[PDB]
């Protein structure tokens, strides 16, 4: 049986099943590369990262490949079923209708885990935040020795995975995608570089041209929301404590400034710089931090300015200030209106208000509407194609003796990450040249890759 | 001790020397914050990287932290006549000479680390050409008693260092001075974008806007050459082996293309795409491979089409035919012109012909001065904090017993590197902001410490 | 009795008011400094622009001046209600019916002019399409001999204009804008380079990176059109029959190709340039013109290409060849999807499919907000300038000596337009330099300007 | 005769020619056509544009198509070596001075209407300087009867040619150049955005990535150097006093600033905004108007400024301050250091001073060599169409009282300078379409003649 949120939905995005799949390549590509050719044939994954429109992709992709799979759905959004309910007519099973709530999604993990109530005969283990990583050591270690390997797709299941490992209650090698290069320049610098400036202009609809903005923090997202921005030819200015993304800045033609007097907060009133600040129209927080917009910072800022972020953190902004002592008030459904005259009793015609587009949260899912099809397509397809590595081994089987030597987390080998970028290459029409054996020699590399070393920075 | 080139030659490089200074920050950053504590003294430093109008500024760097020095040239013919005698001037000992030969190229080096009949006890030495630090063991292994480490700027010779330490018979610490980012950023990608075009206009002063051209690579000097193409106006195509520097070609918006039909090299002209290269104006190489322009390349061009190469290696392009087959001829004091229609006895005026500009060796030989001042900053700084960090771990002085975990070769910490582009950045008028206890405590990073991990990738 | 349909909606449509002013700088300034001197005292004016948000604000602006207007639409489409029930409560009744029965439309514009049962006094005319000035001549003649002046902003309106006075029919002296400087130039060049990449990716959401597009015709639109692509990140190419306006293309960067072999068209299918076709993703139209994409164009593109016009009309793109053999298809009520397979039904799974962007009409404005408030301000401030200056001459009372004499059909003077531009530069906080008396006449101009001559070409 | 230093530099004179010939497809697709026919078969001109080696081709071309042509230098430097003797060789007669004085100048131009004393019997003038028209009236009027059309190029000639015209001193059609869109688009905009980053980086070498320079004025002129600074990695602001051109400014993403408080200039100190001329450290004029940048901005300038001039004389910026007062030093041949300091007290190692470069003249023909030779086949394929379409209408036969009304003073037609564009294009590889016959007349033309109106702006 099966139950994700109804029945009848086939016709309201499952359409975009077609288009997004044209628009990535990659897992198309590489599907006509393994035919015949089984390499995941017998292989049982669960698998639960974030259901989109384009992730069934993955599912389809892997069901191609020969694996076995049941979907559930992971978190914030169980079902957005635009084409969930064409897996379950298809033939796959999927299980997403469950008590809507948040307090209770660990019922939505407990069916992915297991099949009939016994645990289920996992060999690899897919999931985004480790929401399904502790279920199994903490609570079902039966199966648990069965496993090949695992892998996940955040810093925040890495961190106790490592750790989890450290102690010695990981029984099984794990993998790490968020290292890869396709992955970490896709995702982070390509992904806001499109969104940015289309969703700050979808809910302000307002000119861009000409103004003056501030973004806080450079690292990877920094310079894709710096070039979004100054693609529409706005002054762009960067605020950043790393001095190696500083010079970076610099050298890229952007103007680094400090929010604070001399770059020391304390506090005070009088360490603010107001006059830098009177003169500025827009700014958007990047860091990964906490209160990096100080609430003294909020009230000595502009007219009329726009406050944005793309971090990750509800506390990036001081809201906790800004939903007291002032008043708020909705315009259209996703944009607010905040006045800074006092509590309440605000007037019609009064000059004095700012705009937040999104409040705490994060401007891209809220105005937008996340990232588009092809740049998310670089890291699925190393979903699929780390599953390979871990499945030829066949870890479970191994001599004691010789599963205490290879026990390890590890990062996805290079000559993979160099297959999905010819086969996403390949997708835009362009044409690779070969090495032959004279210059292979020459230059100390093989035919087949891979062509640099562990070290490289690309 | 005045036995230099020209003696009479100092003023003019000491005052081209001050636009140097004030193009290079960190050089007098470090200069005024270390001063009076003297972190180096005591120091005895012997080096032979090229003295030309930017080193003089990292020797005067090094002389000014408190130690004592003597220099020589590593080669003869990049001694700068003008600052060699800044140096005679002084109690500082020079043995820069431009002797034309290589039988002195040895009695150079070898002047280095002798005192003046007995070797010296050099405390450390700093190399670019890998000479020295082969030259202590093949015929001088007796100062060891004396040496603290040693640093090396160039590559090939790290190779050998890796090798050496193998090998055992090394008793010195090394620090790879080369892997750092403020050294890898400018050297690499900063440094060939200002000089390309500027170089390619110098010699030919032909309009670029509305061109068509093939750049062979997108490594770090062909992401410094493709923007400085693109941005004058002019069509670029790209050309690699390797599919992540394609895909990052192609997500910046350009073509890929193959000189081979399918990209298969067969050597018969039979092979060969002509139709793309009918229309291409101009062919630069980037990479360092072999024999990359091959001989049926080069015959099936359009008429009138420009070709150089911006690579170390000197033969990436095929001039053994056209030395066996075509004749050549010089318009100007730099560059030469080519003509298909046989060996000798060319036309006057015909209209089959080529263009080449420097003998397919370096654009930098002899069209540019290279780089400016403010692009090597990234290497000069790092080299004395290399020496700071070295001379306080005193390996001679340890004892026996401790100095068996010393040798190794060592990148240097990222904690020296951050130091260096504060500097940098501070330069040019920016401001770096610092961080409050609860920020610190709230990422896992002390206030003062590295702020990223060694994986991170800028 | 005011008739705007639904009157009690007047509450809710005053809402958006207060939030557009503050994005309009030259109207709001217009306001607040020729207040006290009432320019527009007694004077009744006519008018027929249409209501969405803008020309509201313009109403209350013109009000404000001591002016009195009544009001009806001209596009029929652009009905906003909530912006004529806005300036109806605010103390003059309005009707902005929809075309209904063109009746209506007329009716509208009756009771505009005429009163419960007679016509009675009126100086001003400012009409949006010529449609009020023909009644004016034709059917009621008599008013026109206290009609003081007749404004319009069209290129078809100055046209009939210029014959009208070539027969003699004319009788009242009338202004244009639509040959201006910052009208043109703001609605024109700017504007679109705003909103077309918007309007692509609000239809498609597709990414834009490293992609081929194709534009037919490079004006005024067309090289605004044209930005907007590369900024994003495409490879665009430029087709033009002009060679003028092609020579610029080149010196811009792009290369000019003919969609014909040897750009000789002759209604045979051999005659097009099919290695060229056969790659393009994005097709954009330009011109005014008919059969610039013939049917030979789509019939040899390739597979998944999008198309959109902001040129004229649905003569550009042969839909007409498109609507009796190709079926179509819907997605949403922005884009559809048109078969190339055949006209009796299609499979959803097909890939010789053609995508349509707002079916042969405008997309810039179809799938869009069109130009945002801040470059529709500049187009406001004209008209309503226009009607300040067309006042103080006093044409109705002239005796019939001047009275003929002055019987002209004339563009804005350039001080006007000067006047209209100072107000929109202090609204992103620039300052403008000023002359001192011994600099002006260097130019040869005073300090009050116009600085430029009739000819000149900005 | 011939005044040549040496008549000996021909040899390789005319194969710099043939090199430079390649260039200017405009120059030789004229005659690639016009061959055969004869359309200047006994029309002697005489002609003083500034024979460059570019200009070789033109002479060449001009006495190949059928005319006979005597030459001369209005301007005293304005000659290149090689060339006069490498046409001097072919048999024509140049009395260009390298001697290069005044009065040697003024007896070759009267020599240069006398074959042996008595006056040529020329029939046409192609003049660049206007002296010889001067002396055409003032010194021998007896040829006003002879010659029958006049082509000039500078408008400081038309400023006296079409205003002279009000008694109609010169009763002779003569047609000017200058307002064409082929050359008023070339000489200044794109010729600009080619050299100005070149004669900046060959007399600097600095880095111009993350600078702060200043443009003053955004003319055709100021658009195209504005580019060349962006493209650059410059942050760069934009001033003027025309408030359009400034509108346009901020549309394409610079910040419009004042040297001045709220932008009123009153002649004290207590006027000029110290906020920002204490970061900026370079100067860009590109506006011809007097003291654009007077001595205050000069005192208040930052210490690492770099002043910068592209205009026409030496009055954009204060030079009569700097020689009174500071003393003037050189360490490259146009490029200058201005010590702040004063006359005395000359130290070395200051910190206290400017950079000028081509001591306030202009900058780009002092440091670099200008205008590529593509750019500049526009500016001189116009002159000999101007010369032809002259020859074609034969004013001196016509009957004296049609005589009468022949004369006139137009522009060049348009269908001339489209042919122009269409020759220029082709030089690129563009192809242009053909109009149809039925849309020629939708538009309402011809399907070869002129597209746009007479008045409409490019
Ligand atoms: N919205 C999305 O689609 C999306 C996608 C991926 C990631 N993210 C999130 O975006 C965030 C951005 O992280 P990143 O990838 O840029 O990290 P990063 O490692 O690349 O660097 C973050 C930057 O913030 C700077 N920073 C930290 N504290 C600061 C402070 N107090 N003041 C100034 N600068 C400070 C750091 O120096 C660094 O330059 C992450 O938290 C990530 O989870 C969002
Ligand atoms: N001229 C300069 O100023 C300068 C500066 C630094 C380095 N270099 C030299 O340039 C060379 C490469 O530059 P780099 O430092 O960026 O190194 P790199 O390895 O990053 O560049 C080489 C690039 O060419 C690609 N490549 C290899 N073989 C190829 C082939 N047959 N066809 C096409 N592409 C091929 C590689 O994949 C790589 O992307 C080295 O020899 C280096 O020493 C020159
Ligand atoms: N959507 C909007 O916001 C908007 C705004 C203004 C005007 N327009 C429309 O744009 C058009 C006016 O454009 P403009 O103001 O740039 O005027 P324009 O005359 O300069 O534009 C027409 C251009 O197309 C070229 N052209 C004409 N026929 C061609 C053909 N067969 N092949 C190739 N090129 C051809 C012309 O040479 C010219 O360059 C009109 O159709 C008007 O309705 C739309
Ligand atoms: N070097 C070259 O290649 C070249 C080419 C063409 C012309 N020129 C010469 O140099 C000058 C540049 O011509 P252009 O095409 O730029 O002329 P332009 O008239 O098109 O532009 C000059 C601009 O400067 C503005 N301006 C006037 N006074 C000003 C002031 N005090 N401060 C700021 N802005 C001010 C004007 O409003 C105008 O917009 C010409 O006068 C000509 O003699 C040089």
């Amino acid at each position: 049986d099966y139950k994700v949120a109804d029945i009848t939905l086939a016709a309201w995005g499952r359409r975009e099943l077609i288009i997004a799949e044209s628009e990535m390549p990659a897992l198309m590509g590489l599907r006509r590369k393994y035919a015949g050719q089984q390499p995941l044939k017998g292989a049982k994954i669960l698998g639960c990262i974030h259901m989109t429109i384009q992730t069934g992709v993955l599912i389809e992709t892997l069901v191609a490949l020969g694996a076995e799979v049941r979907w559930s759905s992971c978190n914030i959004f169980s079902t957005q079923d635009q084409a969930a309910a064409a897996i379950a007519a298809a033939g796959i099973p999927v299980f997403a209708w469950k008590g809507e709530t948040e307090e209770e999604y660990e019922w939505c993990i407990e069916q992915t885990i297991l099949k009939d109530g016994q645990p289920w005969d996992a060999n690899m283990v897919l999931d985004d935040g480790g929401d399904l990583t502790e279920i199994l050591h903490k609570k079902y270690p039966q199966m648990l020795e069965r496993i090949h390997g695992i892998t996940e797709e955040t810093t925040t299941g890495v961190h106790r995975l490592l750790d989890m490992l450290k102690n010695g209650t990981l029984k099984v090698p794990a993998i790490n995608v968020n290292d890869s290069v396709t992955k970490s320049k896709n995702d982070n610098k390509y992904g806001c570089r499109h969104s940015l400036n289309d969703a700050i202009k979808r809910g302000t609809d307002h000119l861009l041209s000409g103004k003056q903005a501030l973004v806080i923090g450079y690292g990877d997202v920094g310079k894709g929301s710096s070039q979004s921005l100054r693609q529409e030819g706005m002054i762009v200015k960067v605020a950043e404590v790393d001095p190696i993304c500083a010079m970076q800045a610099c050298m890229d033609g952007f103007e680094v400034v400090s929010p604070y007097k001399n770059g020391i907060n304390d506090g005070t009133e009088a360490s603010i710089d107001a006059a830098l600040l009177g003169k500025i129209d827009l700014i958007v927080t990047t860091t990964g931090n906490v209160n990096v917009c100080d609430a003294n910072m909020l009230k000595a800022l502009k007219k009329r300015a726009v406050v944005c972020n793309i971090g990750h953190f509800d506390n990036e902004i001081d809201t906790a200030f800004m939903r007291k002592n002032w008043a708020w008030e909705e315009v259209k459904p996703q944009v607010h209106k905040i006045h800074r005259t006092g509590k309440d009793g605000f007037d019609a015609h009064n000059d004095d208000y700012l705009i937040l587009l999104a409040e705490g949260r994060l401007v891209n899912l809220g105005n937008a509407t996340g990232h588009p099809s092809r740049i998310m397509d670089g890291s699925f397809a190393n979903q699929v194609l780390a599953q390979i590595h871990l499945f030829e081994q066949k870890y479970a089987d191994l001599p004691a003796a010789e599963k205490a030597k290879r026990l390890s987390v590890e990062v996805l080998p290079k000559k993979l990450d160099e297959e999905v970028a010819l086969e996403m290459v390949k997708g835009f029409g362009g044409v690779v040249t070969q090495l032959t054996p004279k210059q292979a020699e020459y230059i100390g590399v093989s035919v087949e890759g891979p062509f640099k070393p562990d070290t490289y920075r690309y």
